[PDB]
């Protein structure tokens, strides 16, 4: 039975929860407040990915159609296309970026089940979300860290699902901006500035980059050839960081928070298949399986079976 979706409100009212300039110290009451405010967005993402995962298992046409029912409801309500309410930061825009990515990823996986009506309304919505999220970054002040790279997930998934060569080129630029930002020692300076979370955010920056390159495979393109060796350096630094945080400790100036690779760390499920040295990523692979609705759902199964299930 396909549950009723949350309201697809045009407006988003998120609240930033970091207190320091490095955006590494969390106010627990602001975080709890945000989680309540963005509950319909996280619930939307979690369900459409749940439904896409179940469709991908086979013999569950119904789950794929339930994902589409949710997507079509939010598309027809103009969800997230209204006001991005500013409380103390741009958290509302960050949510639109992540939720667009989850929505476009789910559509990419389930569109074979979509009626023409659903295709028209969802794709129009996803293209409007792509234009809105991209326009946010037209402001110079907004620094293009991992939030920028995650914006490429929704743009890329929309591009592949709609066969929009223009959005494809926009997504490639976002991917390449990330690859271009990798320094010769493997670091991403804006993620290295997050102190105790430097490892966490190098991990979180690698995830959309890898996902974009993997979606490019769906159209026969090998984006891993761009600046050959840069992504490998970044990805290896992350894998090494979970083994031993000494290098991140030294370059960030802070002792990294102890954490097991989880969720969006599942970019490793794909990258271990692309790396010339897969054994570097066995430790991270062993922490699987990995699931993240913002990346389409079960990364462990998608790496084995493909992002888009066979119709």
């Amino acid at each position: 039975d396909c549950p009723a979706p949350p309201p697809g409100s045009p407006d988003i009212r998120a609240i930033g929860y970091y207190t320091d300039a490095a955006r590494s110290v969390i106010d627990p009451r602001l975080k709890t407040q945000n989680d309540a405010a963005v509950k319909p967005l996280n619930a939307f993402a979690a369900h459409v990915a749940k439904f896409a995962d179940a469709y991908a298992k086979g013999a569950d046409e119904a789950a794929g159609r339930c994902a589409l029912t949710w997507l079509d409801a939010w598309a027809r309500s103009g969800a997230m296309l209204g006001r991005m309410a500013h409380v103390n930061n741009d958290q509302s825009d960050y949510m639109r970026q992540w939720t667009h990515g989850a929505a476009a990823m789910a559509y990419l996986r389930t569109q074979a089940l979509a009626s023409e009506q659903q295709r028209t309304d969802i794709e129009t919505w996803l293209k409007r979300l792509s234009a809105a999220n991209l326009a946010y970054w037209d402001n110079p002040k907004h620094k293009r860290n991992n939030h920028y790279y995650w914006t490429g997930v929704g743009i890329m998934a929309t591009a592949v699902a709609t066969r929009d060569d223009t959005l494809l080129n926009t997504a490639q630029g976002i991917y390449r901006a990330g690859i271009d930002a990798i320094e010769p020692d493997g670091r991403l300076p804006m993620e290295m500035a997050r102190k105790r979370l430097a490892l966490h955010y190098h991990d979180y920056a690698t995830a959309p980059l890898v996902l974009m390159a993997e979606m490019a495979r769906l159209q026969g393109e090998d984006w891993y050839t761009y600046r050959q060796g840069a992504l490998e350096r970044l990805a290896a630094r992350v894998a090494d960081g979970y083994r031993d945080p000494s290098w991140f400790n030294t370059q960030s100036g802070a002792v990294q928070e102890t954490a097991t690779p989880k969720a969006s760390s599942g970019w490793v499920e794909f990258y271990r298949l692309r790396s010339p040295d897969p054994m570097r990523f066995d430790a991270m692979h062993a922490a699987g399986p990995f699931q993240d609705p913002r990346m389409g759902g079960n990364l462990t199964l998608m790496a084995q079976e493909g992002i888009v299930p066979l119709p």
